[PDB]
């Protein structure tokens, strides 16, 4: 028993991380087949990153401009093209050390692991949610771009972000694997507005039927509400509105703990309007979003991959 952040096991992506330099800008690629690609912002200098013309930077650039590093071994780049936000570098040389991938772009409330690396290297692995205004709230110091989110399902690794930028906030934007934000955000130094961080009510849920299961009840109240109920409250609070479809997906951990779903959201509601009276839930003295239903269920039946 017990419950914990938790990331993927890191090995099948730590084999495909290199450096890729351009000029005197360093960051992160993801070495897949015989392709790699990279945040195309290690094109510009400082300066223009200011006000980036991405198409004409790029025409001053050729193959040999691209310096990409797998341990000491530098890899022969025969191709580049620009797809949206990334730069795809064509090598001579498949990885070897590619595992089954895809490219998934995820929904808001959905969570996945990131590999922070800095200059082609790993340092470390968390867990991340996608929030609702599509920041991730991560831990990305300089040299960090070209990081990438992903999921494992068994042996394949599914790749859903790729790290570009910290907004004045201190939040993280960046891209899915065929270059396109999450969000409204641009790859450019300027002013950027996140928008209201609203919490993930269904993982929220998710989470208070984990601390059921680890023998953490305390909160459960003795009423029930309704669906349009609950959301008056929700929204009051900045809860994302819960969904019939929400609902469907707690259905299993409904089904476990013989907890109905619209009791657990008077729980939840209870809670927003009482706090937690100095208490605390799976040794958090907050309600935590950051995991989904799949991630509970994944937890608590001990799913492996390999």
């Amino acid at each position: 028993s017990g419950f914990r952040k938790m990331a993927f096991p890191s090995g099948k992506v730590e084999g495909c991380m290199v450096q890729v330099t351009c000029g005197t800008t360093t960051l992160n690629g993801l070495w897949l087949d015989d392709v790699v690609y990279c945040p195309r912002h290690v094109i510009c200098t400082s300066e223009d990153m200011l006000n980036p013309n991405y198409e004409d930077l790029l025409i001053r650039k050729s193959n040999h401009n691209f310096l990409v590093q797998a341990g000491n071994v530098q890899l022969r780049v025969i191709g580049h093209s620009m797809q949206n936000c990334v730069l795809k570098l064509k090598v001579d040389t498949a990885n070897p050390k590619t595992p089954k991938y895809k490219f998934v772009r995820i929904q808001p409330g959905q969570t996945f692991s990131v590999l922070a690396c800095y200059n082609g290297s790993p340092s470390g692995v968390y867990q991340c949610a996608m929030r609702p205004n599509f920041t991730i709230k991560g831990s990305f110091l300089n040299g960090s771009c070209g990081s990438v989110g992903f999921n494992i399902d068994y042996d394949c690794v599914s790749f859903c972000y790729m790290h570009h930028m910290e907004l004045p906030t201190g939040v993280h934007a960046g891209t899915d694997l065929e270059g396109n934000f999450y969000g409204p955000f641009v790859d450019r130094q300027t002013a950027q507005a996140a928008g209201t961080d609203t919490t993930i009510t269904v993982n929220v849920l998710a989470w208070l039927y984990a601390a059921v299961i680890n023998g953490d009840r305390w909160f459960l109240n003795r009423f029930t509400t309704t669906l349009n109920d609950f959301n008056l409250v929700a929204m009051k609070y900045n809860y994302e509105p819960l969904t019939q479809d929400h609902v469907d997906i707690l259905g299993p951990l409904s089904a476990q703990t013989g907890i109905a779903v619209l009791d657990m959201c008077a729980s939840l509601k209870e809670l927003l309007q009482n706090g937690m009276n100095g208490r605390t839930i799976l040794g958090s003295a907050l309600l935590e979003d950051e995991f989904t239903p799949f991630d509970v269920v994944r937890q608590c039946s001990g799913v492996t991959f390999q």
